């Protein structure tokens, strides 16, 4: 009866660590898409800045 | 020992499943990147093209 007890504890841990994992890849995730979108966002701000810049030199006629 | 054995096939089950939920999330990463690397290049050449554009204009003195 001891071996089965100390195998069923093994499987409720195993059973929370795929869920604590889950979560850790998840914030990963989060951190990656973060990350990309305040790039993303700063290269936009970067394009706006020229479009206007070529914008006023092309209204120099 | 029948309980046991049945709890020791659960075990080696979770086990793999480990390994094979972390190659989906891996994956999961690695087309995210993919696609972010791709955007990022995409509006680097915009960038690139503008620069250019305005350098041009700016030598029209």
């Amino acid at each position: 009866p001891g071996e089965a007890s100390m195998l069923r504890d093994k499987i409720n841990f195993l059973n929370i660590e795929r869920e604590k994992e889950k979560n850790i890849q998840a914030v990963k995730v989060n951190e990656l898409q973060v990350k990309h979108l305040q790039e993303l966002a700063k290269l936009k701000q970067e394009l706006q800045k020229l479009e206007d810049e070529k914008k006023f030199l092309q209204m120099e006629a």
